[PDB]
């Protein structure tokens, strides 16, 4: 099951970054609809993330979900390689954000609710995620978000639990808790303008919620985010929490 550029007419520019850029694209043999990610091999080495980039593509083959990006194969050139990947037509949430400012309690917790069950059926299958930016989370056509990053195994450092930062399976509750304060506020918990200052709120956990933040997500989010890892919920007491059943869809 080879996959070679000709098979492809490419399409708009989708977004860039760092290894390369995203472009829609069609395959012109049943002209079947989705996204060419387009990696410099030249500048993965250099990072020495050519084998990284190996296990996680391996994992993500295997990974069927709703909430979860699919990924449809790969392939190479003598320069550079190439992920063939489900296209999300309504972009990342990261720029429903920029346009919003910040969510409703309803949007939130059907979010929080979809990424939960996305991150069951993981570790179901012991797979576990790490750390999780709103840049890497799309929507497809319903508005469904889908994770589409990479980062599974079987964010610097605003997204990154303490575990992670000071030297897990806990980590995605840390997440959900990360992501549901920024929905709401606008921002993560931690933010701060130097890498240090934010190194020292995650690790103090240090966090203020503004005064619209209601009760029922103050709960949820002081019970997410915890030094201890084995203080954090399961996923399934996530939800069934009161503020999520009652605000979800
Ligand atoms: C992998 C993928 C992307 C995608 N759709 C989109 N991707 N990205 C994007 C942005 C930055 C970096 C990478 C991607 C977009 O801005 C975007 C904007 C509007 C509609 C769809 C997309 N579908 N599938």
């Amino acid at each position: 099951r080879q996959w070679a550029l000709e098979d492809f007419e490419i399409g708009r520019p989708l977004g860039k970054g760092k290894f390369g850029n995203v472009y829609l694209a069609r395959e012109k043999q049943s002209k079947f609809i989705l996204a060419l990610k387009v990696l410099f091999k030249a500048q993965l080495e250099k990072a020495g993330v050519e084998h990284q980039l190996r296990r996680e593509v391996e994992i993500q083959s295997h990974l069927r979900h709703p909430n979860i990006l699919r990924l449809y194969g790969y392939f190479h050139d003598a320069t550079r390689v190439y992920l063939i990947l489900e296209y999300a037509p309504l972009g990342t949430v990261y720029r429903e954000l920029q346009k919003l400012s910040k969510f409703d309690e309803q949007r939130t917790a059907t979010y929080i609710t979809e990424l939960a069950n996305a991150l069951s059926y993981c570790h179901s299958k012991r797979v576990i995620h790490r750390d999780i930016k709103p840049e890497n989370l799309l929507l497809g056509s319903a508005g469904e978000l889908k994770i589409a990053d990479f980062g599974w195994s079987v964010g610097t450092l605003d997204y990154l639990p303490p575990e992670m930062i000071e030297g897990d399976e806990k980590v995605d509750l840390w997440s959900l808790g990360v992501l549901c304060y920024e929905f709401l506020v606008g921002k993560p918990p931690f933010e701060a303008n130097t890498y240090q200052e934010t190194y020292k709120r995650i690790s103090r956990v240090e966090f203020t919620f503004p005064d619209f933040v209601t009760e029922g997500a103050r709960d949820l989010i002081s019970r997410l985010l915890k030094h201890n890892p084995s203080q954090r919920p399961m996923l399934r007491e996530v939800l069934e929490h009161p503020w999520i059943t009652a605000n979800s869809s």
